[PDB]
């Protein structure tokens, strides 16, 4: 049997990154191997029961392998688009293209600007997330980890906030057609702070997969969508999810609504989930730039540990993907932390034990868990140098709802 978790890294962290969080992978690894990995293994030369450090073989993917969610039209307008204008001169690594008329059809404009390396980036995005999901579809594994995929808004032939092609679509319906089709029912779980509205267009008539998305909502805030009212189409009326978020909310909302609302969706899937797949985004955190949220690394950590222990206790999957983020720090902090506890429940389970996250600090009652000296990034980490640690609210912190 393979170590029961898998982490998609692969030989170029780079290949994934985006314009705007160039970054931002170097910062989540590099708190992998120093705060998560340690004290479950003896970076290529690392020896583990718990965890395999995935850098080979990544699948080489093309527009054939995202038909199975997006139109081949709007795909194949992606593979060629960096040869249709030039770099925009009128310097930021993977600059904008000039635009042409014919982005417009696809929305890949404003934030969705064509860029040069577009397609390499959503071809190394989506390459990770389907071998995450086929090395999870494994006997013995447990949870399959790609932090550099979670492109949730993108849809069937548009983009959108970021996003061009849904790796958190492909994934569901690569990992579904690999279960037993006896049971492969999905749970979706979107805790970045934006509403997970590509995802749950794909699966908006389906009552296999069901979405459930944690987001703020309100007059400005992106994307507009996922009021409490959306509840899906046809078969899939009550397999769509939405728990929408005052601006500002803190944790005693967010942590409480959700918590319910997974209950919720557990009950509805019932004996049919075979696996839960968590688009984890760190832009709900307070501090965020473009999230509107005023969550703490151990609230967003807590939601996590209870599709964790729920995952562990009936040996179900786990598919851990990113999402959005706009703090380096924050979003290395919560990786930690949320891969430190997937490690841990993955070795209890293996033990036999109940406890599953004997192992790694739980950052809502540990509070002074210090980010390690051994981080390449670690004087980046100021003023207190503390895993939990966020910068000051940028929107005003709610404790109630209206
Ligand atoms: C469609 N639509 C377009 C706008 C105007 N654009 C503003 C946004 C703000 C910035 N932006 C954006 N995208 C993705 C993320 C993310 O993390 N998604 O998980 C965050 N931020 C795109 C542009 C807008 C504002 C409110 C509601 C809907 C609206
Ligand atoms: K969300
Ligand atoms: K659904
Ligand atoms: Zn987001």
């Amino acid at each position: 049997l393979p170590p029961p978790v898998a982490i998609i890294v692969g030989h170029n962290i780079d290949a994934s990154a985006m314009p705007l969080t160039y970054e931002r992978n170097r910062f989540v690894i590099d708190m992998l191997q120093h705060y998560a990995c340690p004290v479950f293994s003896h970076m290529n030369t690392v020896s583990s029961d718990v965890f395999e450090w995935v850098l080979e073989p990544f699948p080489v993917v093309g527009v054939e392998d995202m038909t199975a969610f997006h139109d081949r039209a709007y795909l194949n307008y992606l593979s060629i688009r960096e040869a249709l204008s030039e770099v925009d001169e009128r310097l930021r690594v993977l600059p904008d293209l000039v635009p042409i008329p014919a982005d417009e059809e696809y929305g890949l404009v404003n934030e969705n600007m064509p860029f040069v390396g577009m397609w390499r980036t959503i071809q190394a995005t989506v390459s990770g997330t389907l071998l995450a999901a086929r090395l999870l579809a494994q006997p013995g594994r447990f949870a399959a980890i790609h932090w550099f995929g979670g492109r949730h808004h993108a849809k069937k032939s548009t983009a959108g906030g970021f996003c061009f092609a849904n790796d958190v679509v492909l994934g569901v319906l690569e990992l579904k057609k690999l279960l037993s089709s006896d049971k492969n029912g999905i749970l979706v779980v979107d805790v970045d702070a934006h509403h997970g509205d590509g995802t749950q267009s794909a699966f908006l008539h389906d009552n296999s997969v069901l979405t459930l998305s944690m987001h703020a909502h309100g007059v400005g805030i992106f994307p507009g969508t996922g009021g409490i009212e959306e509840i899906g189409a046809g078969l899939g009326r009550g397999f769509t999810m939405n728990v929408p978020l005052p601006e500002g909310a803190t944790d005693i909302l967010a942590v409480t609504l959700m918590y319910r609302s997974i209950h919720f969706a557990f009950k509805k899937l019932g004996e049919g989930l075979a696996a839960i797949v968590i688009v984890c985004g760190s832009d709900a955190l307070s501090g965020d730039p473009l999230g509107a949220l005023n969550l703490t690394v151990g609230g967003m950590q807590s939601i996590i540990r209870l599709l964790l222990k729920e995952a562990a206790r009936r040996s179900l999957k786990v598919l851990l993907l990113g999402a959005g983020g706009y703090v380096d720090t924050s979003c290395a902090r919560l990786a930690g932390v949320v891969t430190k506890d997937v490690l841990s429940c993955a070795a209890a389970m293996r033990l036999g034990k109940t406890e599953y996250f004997g192992d790694s600090a739980n950052l809502g009652d540990n509070l002074g868990v210090a980010v390690p000296e051994g981080c390449e990034y670690f004087t980046r980490y100021g003023p207190s140098f503390l895993m939990h640690g966020l910068p000051p609210a940028r929107v005003s912190k709610l404790y109630r709802l209206p």
